[PDB]
């Protein structure tokens, strides 16, 4: 019986970089503690989770981890333990500071799992008295209601000073090294091929008039990857954007997101949008988002389909695209706060379509990986915190909403996503991951 594949070189490396960097964490906490329940597909970004798969590449319910001086603790089932057995020896060599530890649980004895419990805190408590958490985390589950009253009590009793280290937790893994840049890459391609599916089959619907919601053709799109005849069309391009060492693996292949269909008169350019259970509206501007996560990776990809297009929906198009190359080759540069980008580009609006300003999104995206949406690095005037880096991977997402159309005084909106990837390289201009065709000609349908 073969084991949970896992990297303990890649475990062992950015065990050691966290370790690195969290007593520089706001506050200065002595431990970091992470304590995670029961997995939610529908809520899969919770910093704690995203901890898990950037250590392991893999979520591992009903577990504990807590890094404190010299030594990091996981307390988890057997089963769990022995996917992480192997990880001891590695810390074992002359080189680390840190040792490591599995102690192992069980879902059917409270009293050991509550021993357990206690004997970590006493760790914590003996490295001191600031201890470092994911503040927003939320997890349900038996493992939980264990926890929740023995960490209540300890905070009180040991008067812990419990903070947040959420920010801390995005500065760590911000910067994408070469085996996550080309996960992002396989990501987007996924993306690419998706949005492609989901041209063909809007304009089949269009062409055809079916009776047909947008959210009805977002989803015959969605389950499309649990669809092994698609999967197999898909896989060459998918493999070939591997890092060598990590075979391509179906398994590891999900949706970032449930894929967005908009079309009508009313659309919404924010990440609260979802397909409505409207027909599909065939004319005029058609909004579509997907994203494919690869191995944990997000990416996203918006395209702007215009079908029988007015002139002025056709022109502001051109100048969506042309705003999107002002930004990616100019604007978007290492060293730069969010907030200095995004007052930059309200400046060339301001210069070239002032008219245009007040219809343009709030943000012009974000910092995207592991997590689809680092809300401690989305591209607007609030972010004044948080400087561009090399290696750091974007959704570039934004629009023009609520524009009317002169000679018919009907209401449309445009938008355009792609994921852009920053190189380490000083040299290398910004890389689109995203290569779905974005051109006026290829985006434009007449009926
Ligand atoms: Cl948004
Ligand atoms: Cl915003």
């Amino acid at each position: 019986m073969e084991e949970l594949n896992i990297d303990f070189d890649v475990f062992k490396k950015r065990i050691e970089l966290l370790y690195s960097k969290y007593n520089e964490f706001e506050g200065s906490p002595n431990s970091l503690l992470f304590v995670l329940g029961s997995s939610n597909a529908e809520n899969p970004y919770q910093k704690t989770t995203i901890l898990h798969n950037w250590l392991l590449s893999y979520e591992f319910p009903a577990t504990l981890i807590a890094l404190v001086p010299g030594k990091v603790i996981i307390i988890t089932s057997s089963a769990k333990a022995k996917h992480l057995q192997k990880a001891i020896d590695l810390f074992k060599d002359p080189e680390s500071k840190i040792t490591l530890e599995l102690w192992q649980r069980n879902n059917k004895e409270p009293e050991l799992n509550k021993k357990l419990f206690d004997d970590v805190i006493a760790l914590i408590n003996s490295a001191g008295k600031t201890v470092g958490i994911p503040e927003k985390d939320s997890y349900q589950g038996k493992f939980m209601t264990e926890w929740n009253p023995v960490w209540e009590a300890a905070v009180k009793e040991n008067e812990f000073n419990v903070i947040d280290i959420s920010l801390g937790l995005s500065k760590v893994w911000e910067v994408k090294d070469v085996n996550e840049q080309a996960f992002l890459s396989v990501s987007s391609k996924g993306s690419d091929k998706f949005m492609d599916l989901l041209s063909n089959e809007m304009v089949r619907a269009v062409d055809e008039e079916l009776k047909i919601t947008n959210a009805k053709l977002s989803d015959k799109i969605e389950n499309k990857i649990d669809d092994v005849k698609f999967l197999k069309q898909l896989s060459p391009d998918l493999s070939a954007l591997c890092p060598p060492n990590y075979k391509f693996n179906f398994d590891l292949l999900d949706w970032t997101y449930s894929p967005i269909i908009q079309s009508g008169k009313k659309f919404d350019l924010r990440v609260s949008a979802r397909s409505t259970n409207d027909q599909l509206y065939g004319n005029g501007c058609i909004l579509a988002s997907c994203g494919i996560r690869y191995n944990n990776y997000c990416s996203n990809i918006t395209r702007t389909f215009l079908i029988d297009p007015s002139e002025e929906m056709a022109n502001n198009y051109d100048f969506l695209l042309t705003l999107q190359k002002e930004i990616v080759t100019n604007i978007l540069k290492p060293g730069r706060t969010p907030k200095e980008v995004y007052e930059s580009v309200i400046e060339y609006i301001e210069k070239t379509k002032p008219e245009l300003v007040p219809n343009f999104t709030k943000n012009i995206g974000s910092l995207i990986g592991l997590e689809f949406r680092d809300s401690n690095f989305i591209l607007n005037v609030k972010n004044d915190y948080r400087k561009i880096q090399r290696g750091d991977c974007f959704n570039i997402s934004f629009g023009f909403n609520n524009l009317k159309d002169s000679q018919s005084a009907n209401n449309y909106a445009l938008q355009l996503a792609d994921t852009v990837q920053i190189p380490l390289d000083e040299t290398e201009p910004p890389r689109f991951l995203t290569n779905y065709t974005k051109a006026k000609s290829q985006i434009s349908f007449y009926f």
